[PDB]
């Protein structure tokens, strides 16, 4: 969530993206957030009406959080991607490799209260990803 992008609109940024490119190269205008690599990471083709549209779905126990209720699984399945770090002990953006997998699933999305200022017209919004099933 850098100083330019939200933690929602931020979120969907690398969490969300129509058209996936390679890893490699996907994954610089967002760990541009941090000065460190991430270890995985999950693409969704889909625009974030459709995500923040799951929000509002019967919620369910979450995988990260197995005492709380915050997140909503997706309801239609829809193209998403999943990426790893396939650099397991390397934390340089710029020889941060990652992998690629295709796949058509759900996806399980923690949303919470946003700004007034970044989603308006959505109440709730994605802040982060815990796997696509």
């Amino acid at each position: 969530r850098p100083p330019q992008f939200t933690r929602a609109q931020w979120f969907a940024i690398q969490h969300i993206s129509l058209n996936p490119p390679r890893c490699t190269i996907a994954m610089r205008a967002i760990n541009n957030y941090r000065w460190r690599c991430k270890n995985q990471n999950t693409f969704l083709r889909t625009t974030f009406a459709n995500v923040v549209n799951v929000c509002g779905n019967q919620s369910i126990r979450c995988p990260h959080n197995r005492t709380l209720n915050n997140c909503h699984r997706s309801r239609f399945r829809v193209p998403l991607l999943h990426c790893d770090l396939i650099n397991p002990g390397a934390q340089n953006i710029s020889n941060c490799r990652y992998a690629d997998r295709p796949g058509r699933r759900f996806y399980v999305v923690a949303c919470d209260n946003r700004d007034p200022r970044d989603s308006p017209r959505y109440p709730v919004v994605p802040v982060h990803l815990d796997t696509t099933i």
